[PDB]
């Protein structure tokens, strides 16, 4: 029964402070006049920075785990890895789909992330993944907070009853509803699928996370029908366009004309850095773009934008330990994101931004909240990403829930050192 | 009372004329045999150039003189101008108004521009521009003949009841109906707007000026919507798209096919010199574009275009005397129509070819026309162009409405000299 969390740093705060922790949540934040002793009931943080936890706002779930099965991505585009997972989704089972996503959900339980959402694919006239998806959302809610996207991978209008098998998703209960508009047959298709999901999200009261314009081709514009729609619904905060990296080869003009809808509309964003660097420019021979959205445009206009990991082990992605502070160190090289402050305030990529992203409400550190939260063996952001921590102690409802002791490196010269890489 | 003007060079003609006045028309125009001496109810052009009256296509009263109010546009882009209008459209009074609209008029008067189209801003609830506008026009009437666009500057389907307001500015008494397609959320509210427009027009029976296609993106091809409605509706001559400047931008064979619907449609086009080269190419590093429509090869097609100053010290545009000699000469340069013949022939941009962008009946030096001209101290339309001549007299129904005495140079070397510049 924790009452306490000692000798903590917070991100802009000077010192060291107290969490007070009551029936699961915090009950109030004090400056410490020092270093606090260890006492009963009391948690260490041992000076490490406190944040509220790691968010994942952008996972497949559902094919996490699968790479080479049957057959590998030879090509490392986006086109062949649909191809490839149609193969493998032929092969799904019930029990395939939920310990492939037990596996990855305890790396992120490690990790220390306590929010996720998880598209699935629901091009599938079985359901197969997105039921057992619903079960893994049930199961895993202790230690997180799983939203279900019904990702329509292969088209609304370009599949056999897709719309229905979407609609059946939601009414089965998908938090969220996707769409593909440029993997559909054509663009009036494509603009015809966006307001499709938009009605369904309507209908049923749901969030909307489009995969939007996800390909190296500056015709794909389905992005300013997304904000168009939401600012019509009056809906942006439940809105989200990931990827969107088309926008990475905008002519400058279109794009200026475009923002002054992004920001009007509200919508949320989310670039996948592991994922676009792999994917993107692959059409190019050289120069090669880097094909990630417009990311430090969006922070300086104010619109929320925030990093995803996208794919672990799977048809697109042959890494990942679904750690974000390593997709944060990626977004902020591809992205030119490496002035200090920049760097410092990175973790604002893969914590709130996301939380915005995913329309949470309990998220952050402060009295009232409930004591959801994490310690890292760090002083601050830069040094956090600098060194790519390990999450020391996640707490949620004010219980432990992961914990990890951290590597200890000596050299031995004339006498052995310590190396703290400080 | 004037009678006659003599001693009166004509463009294309050989040797000095005489004009007849009778009851403020032209009666009869015949040859003389030398320079004629002066007599009384006789107005001396002492051997300048007589041309019919500027005309200005395309300009902003609404807007005019008031740079840097309450802010100044820092990026010098079309976007930001419409951001900082935003700011002062909302400190806007109907006195306000009148009195800057004026300040323009009189200078345009002073100019000998007797034929001026204003765009106003109807993306206002009140339609406080507007409906000064309308007092303007009768007021001014004595001087010039107004014409008054319907601009809804932030859209029509893009602007809370942009459409109403749109169709009550035209019952109100708006001569032509705008739009602006390229600054609408979405391709397709683009598309449907230039449909309302063009029913709007058709059941009040206006004119049509749309800002069409103001930026540099190569997708922005909202012309080919307005040349087709315009050819459907056989109403072309009626029709004017302004700027354009994304033509500058598109390949050539997209606009070799292009050029045959806009022929065949018979609509207008509006170039804006001093503020598209200022507006455009500001997404550009280096080489930058110079962003002015295809004036150069209109003309080659005997497509109908002309020249327009736009602005006068306002959010789009820091300078200006509203002088058209002076648009025509950024003309000639930005778009390289400076053969001796074209610059020669360049007072058409800015006389008969926007004349007839207006769709004016009563203009033009011949018996039985108005008795509305200008004299210029020139021999001809280059001589004018290269020493950017004032108008030495302004002439509307037969009275002199305007005239400038022209500055005296001397230079003082072993004795004293005039200087003429020729
Ligand atoms: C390591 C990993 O991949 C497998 O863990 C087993 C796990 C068992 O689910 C129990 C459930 C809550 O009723 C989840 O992890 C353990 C619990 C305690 O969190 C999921 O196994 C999936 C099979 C049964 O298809
Ligand atoms: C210099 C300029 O900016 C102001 O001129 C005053 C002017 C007065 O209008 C009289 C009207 C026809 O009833 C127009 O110019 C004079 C006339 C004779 O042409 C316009 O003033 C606007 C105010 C009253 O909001
Ligand atoms: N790269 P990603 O987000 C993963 C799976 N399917 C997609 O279409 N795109
Ligand atoms: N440059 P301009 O013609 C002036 C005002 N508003 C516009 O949209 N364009
Ligand atoms: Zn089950
Ligand atoms: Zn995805
Ligand atoms: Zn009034
Ligand atoms: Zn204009």
């Amino acid at each position: 029964a924790l009452q306490t969390i000692i000798n903590a740093r917070l991100p802009g705060e000077e010192g060291l402070w107290q969490i007070h922790l009551q029936d699961g949540k915090i009950s109030a934040i004090d400056a410490q006049s020092g270093v606090m002793p260890i006492t009963e009931n009391s948690l260490d943080a041992e000076q490490g920075l406190v944040i509220p936890p790691f968010v994942e706002p952008h996972i497949h779930l559902d094919t996490t785990q699968t790479a080479g099965q049957p057959n590998w991505n030879q090509s490392g585009t986006l086109f062949e890895g649909i191809e490839r997972w149609a193969e493998r989704k032929a092969l799904l089972t019930h029990d395939d789909v939920k310990q492939r996503a037990w596996q990855t959900l305890k790396w992120q339980i490690a990790n220390g992330i306590q929010h996720v959402r998880t598209h699935v694919d629901v091009s599938d006239a079985t359901l197969t993944a997105l039921k057992a998806m619903l079960e893994v959302k049930q199961e895993v809610a202790p230690w997180i907070d799983l939203q279900i996207v019904a990702f329509p991978q292969e088209g609304i209008l370009s599949y056999p009853n897709g719309e229905a098998l979407l609609e059946e998703a939601l009414r089965l209960g998908a938090d969220v509803v996707g769409a593909i508009p440029h993997f559909e047959f054509t663009r009036e298709y494509g603009v015809e699928s966006l307001h499709k999901t938009f009605a369904l999200a309507q209908k049923y009261d749901r969030l909307i996370d489009v995969h939007c314009d996800e390909i190296d081709d500056e015709q794909s514009r389905f992005v300013e029908t997304v904000a168009a729609l939401a600012h019509h619904e009056g809906m942006g905060a439940r809105v989200t366009a990931s990827h969107t990296t088309a926008m990475h080869s905008y002519n400058g003009a279109y794009t200026s004309r475009l923002f002054r809808l992004l920001k009007m509309s509200g919508i949320n964003f989310v670039a996948n850095p592991l994922v676009n660097i792999h994917l993107q420019g692959r059409f190019d021979t050289y120069p090669k773009r880097r094909g990630i959205t417009r990311v430090k445009e969006m922070l300086e206009s104010g619109i929320n934008v925030c990093f995803g990991h996208d794919d672990v082990f799977d048809p697109w992605y042959p890494l990942g330990t679904a750690n974000m502070l390593q997709v944060l160190h990626m977004g902020l090289h591809v992205c030119q994101l490496m002035g200090y402050g920049q760097i410092n305030d990175g973790l604002n990529l893969i914590t709130h931004h996301s939380a915005r992203t995913l329309n949470l409400q309990d998220y952050g550190i402060a009295a009232g909240n409930s004591a959801n939260l994490i310690i890292l063996p760090a002083e601050n952001g830069f040094d956090a990403l600098r060194r790519q921590v390990p999450v020391r102690y996640s707490v949620r409802g004010g219980k432990v829930i992961a914990s990890t002791q951290p590597a200890q490196t000596t050299v031995y010269l004339e006498q052995p050192e310590a190396i703290d890489y400080k």
